[PDB]
């Protein structure tokens, strides 16, 4: 089984690339963040007509998350029970081929002194509660997406420049640890304990061409999935395309 997560930085813009990714060596499940499309503007026909089932949660301009799979997604769930009236479209879950898939587009946070950083804190607390509950029922569970958190200094290029800055702060790293502490494994680091595996590269300054990025897109797995884990890779071919998303897809492959 292959599961890919990709922050597409607008699905309107990236649709042809999503289509090309589904057409050649496709994953079994592709989850998307930053649709940036209202619910009724999601290109459902374009993907469905390719033989893919889609569930999604969109809003105008911002955010937006989708799950795309050749299996029909079951028991679809939207949002966070502990933050039930947040209008921001950031969490969608569904059971796909017996695996509980929770797709997140986590709060960026902006800056440690931004009011959006307090939002980030409360939002992560709410996510932890939902994930903890979901894990009591599904032995095969995958929590994946753009976490907007770089777990350790190997995940932030030039770590001295990012010392207690957004994405790379000690407190953000604690929020990421709180998810692992539920009984989940950072899949990429199980397979590749050492080395840079950046998933986001700023468009400004040609950072992708300079190899300078953050590892903020992750695939967190329950033990039953960890035991079956074969590889985790960052799809830099897709990031190297003309007019790319600033994030690269990340794929985990499971082998039983
Ligand atoms: O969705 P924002 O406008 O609060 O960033
Ligand atoms: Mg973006
Ligand atoms: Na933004
Ligand atoms: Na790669």
């Amino acid at each position: 089984m292959k599961i890919t997560t990709w922050n597409v930085n607008s699905l309107n813009v990236r649709l042809p690339q999503v289509q090309n990714l589904l057409a050649d060596n496709p994953p079994d499940i592709l989850v998307l963040q930053e649709l940036k499309l209202d619910q009724d503007k999601f290109p459902a026909a374009a993907l469905q007509m390719m033989g893919w089932h889609c569930v999604w949660s969109g809003q105008k301009t911002y955010n937006g998350v989708a799950i795309v799979s050749r299996s029909v997604p079951q028991d679809v769930h939207f949002g966070l029970p502990a933050l039930p009236d947040d209008p921001q479209r950031r969490v969608i879950a569904a059971t796909v081929s017996g695996v509980r898939v929770i797709n997140v587009y986590c709060v960026n946070g902006e800056a440690l002194d931004s009011p959006k950083f307090k939002y980030k804190e409360q939002w992560f607390a709410a996510l932890t509660e939902f994930v903890r509950d979901e894990m009591t029922r599904h032995g095969k569970l995958v929590l994946l997406g753009d976490f907007n958190i770089a777990p350790a200094d190997a995940d932030c290029y030039d770590p001295e420049k990012w010392h207690e800055k957004i994405h790379c702060s000690s407190v953000e790293r604690q929020w990421f640890q709180n998810l692992l502490d539920l009984g989940l494994t950072d899949s990429l680091r199980q397979v590749h304990p050492e080395g840079a595996f950046y998933t986001w590269f700023d468009y400004r300054g040609a950072m992708f061409q300079r190899k300078l990025g953050l590892r903020i897109d992750h695939i967190l797995v329950s033990p039953a999935m960890a035991a079956a884990l074969k590889d985790v890779r960052v799809d830099l071919e897709t990031r190297a395309l003309e007019r790319p998303s600033d994030h690269a897809p990340v794929t985990a492959e499971f082998d039983w």
